[PDB]
């Protein structure tokens, strides 16, 4: 009862449920209610959407198209998308948000912990939790900015073989509307009955771009999420639509993290050590077990990319190494910097899509690549 009458609850504050389940990587039996919320179809009505899209692309804003799917497709964090065709036969995707969703930021996210520390089974974590939501959901709204991040994203990736952003519509682009061409194939969300083939090559060029993203680009999804990721099976190839809460990071600081991986794969543990604290991972002085927590926590990083052999993600003890990749918050009160934060939620949540999708492939060869290109640099 209590359960259903949680998800209930959260369903209002869905967009914030979410952020704040990624932010903690699905403890009680809370994970169920999260995927429950996940799973909810809490669709705002079309009047509101029809008022966001009249009240932004125009009154005459059907008269652009030849059609306009009324039921979405799937929700998105704080909006849902619509399946549309332009009054030409162009196909896309229209991801409407509400209206004042922004202004309902801090009032959600309240009524989300209100909920939570009412059903007393939170895990209970530190204050910084309530500023960083706030900040990744004002993030999420901005979609003039997510349009910019994903003209940007389709450049670095032009040509690639395998990696491909959809084009922006800017004629039906707006605050409160994004629109995509629309892409053939399903979310890897549904990729877990792949052949073990694909799945397998799927993930070992997610990593492989994770690595560009993180130590190339500086230009990086802060929470990845397997549901954004579509694999389109005649084309052999993966449709990039994660850059809600995208951000740069000076290559100087991306260089401190990846002489950590460095430190990590050669099993260097002072060095990780050394480094974490100038990245403020660690102040320096946290008791020795919650130091220990951090670094061990690290030590399956390093195993992968150290093995020249097939590093297997799926496994039971590999997966739980994965999702712990968040000791960063548990009993751990300046925090950590939310850049740093970002930076070692980019590398877990990628590693997090290689577990899921029991994923299986040598690391060592795509990072020493990958730290070739930094010493280059340097
Ligand atoms: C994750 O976020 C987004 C997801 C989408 N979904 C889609 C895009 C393109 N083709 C699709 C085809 C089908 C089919 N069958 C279903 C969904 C599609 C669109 C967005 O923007 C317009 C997003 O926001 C950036």
């Amino acid at each position: 009862a209590n359960a259903e009458r949680i998800v209930r609850t959260l369903c209002k504050v869905r967009g914030a449920a979410l952020k704040l389940g990624q932010m903690l990587s699905i403890n009680p039996h809370l994970a169920k209610i999260f995927e429950r919320v996940r799973q909810s179809a809490d669709f705002m009505p079309l009047k509101q959407m029809m008022k966001t899209l009249n009240n932004d692309l125009g009154p005459n804003w059907r008269d652009k198209l030849e059609y306009f799917e009324e039921r979405p497709f799937a929700a998105a964090s704080i909006g849902q998308v619509h399946l549309a065709r332009m009054k030409g036969g162009r196909e896309v995707a229209m991801k409407i948000q509400y209206p004042g969703v922004a202004q309902s930021i801090n009032s959600d996210v309240n009524n989300l912990m209100a909920v939570l520390n009412m059903s007393n089974m939170l895990p209970e974590g530190l204050e910084h939790l309530i500023d960083v939501l706030r900040r990744e959901l004002a993030l999420e709204c901005d979609y003039q900015r997510e349009a910019a991040c994903a003209r940007k994203f389709r450049d670095l990736l032009k040509g690639h073989p395998f990696f491909y952003v959809p084009e922006i519509v800017d004629e039906l682009c707006s605050p409160h509307v994004l629109t995509t061409e629309l892409v053939s194939g399903f979310p890897l969300d549904q990729a877990e009955g792949l052949s073990q083939e694909i799945r397998n090559e799927i993930c070992y060029n997610i990593l492989v771009l994770c690595l560009r993203e993180l130590f190339e680009f500086h230009f990086m999804q802060t929470d990845p999420n397997w549901s954004n990721f579509f694999y389109d099976p005649q084309q052999h190839k993966v449709a990039l639509l994660d850059f809600g809460a995208t951000r740069e990071y000076d290559r100087s600081f991306t260089d401190l993290y990846i002489q950590i991986i460095r430190a990590a794969a050669d099993r260097d543990r002072e060095t990780v050590r050394a480094k974490s604290i100038e990245m403020k991972f660690l102040t320096g002085y946290e008791v020795k077990v919650m130091e220990d927590a951090h670094l061990d926590a690290i030590l399956i990083l390093g195993e992968a990319f150290a093995s020249d052999e097939p590093f297997d993600f799926g496994t039971q003890s590999t997966t739980e190494k994965i999702h712990n990749l968040i000791p960063v918050m548990l009993r751990h009160r300046v925090p950590p910097p939310e850049e740093t934060y970002s930076l070692h939620r980019k590398m877990g949540g990628s590693f997090l899509i290689c577990s899921k999708l029991k994923a299986r492939f040598p690391c060592k060869a795509m990072f020493e690549e990958a730290y070739s290109n930094y010493c280059k640099r340097q």
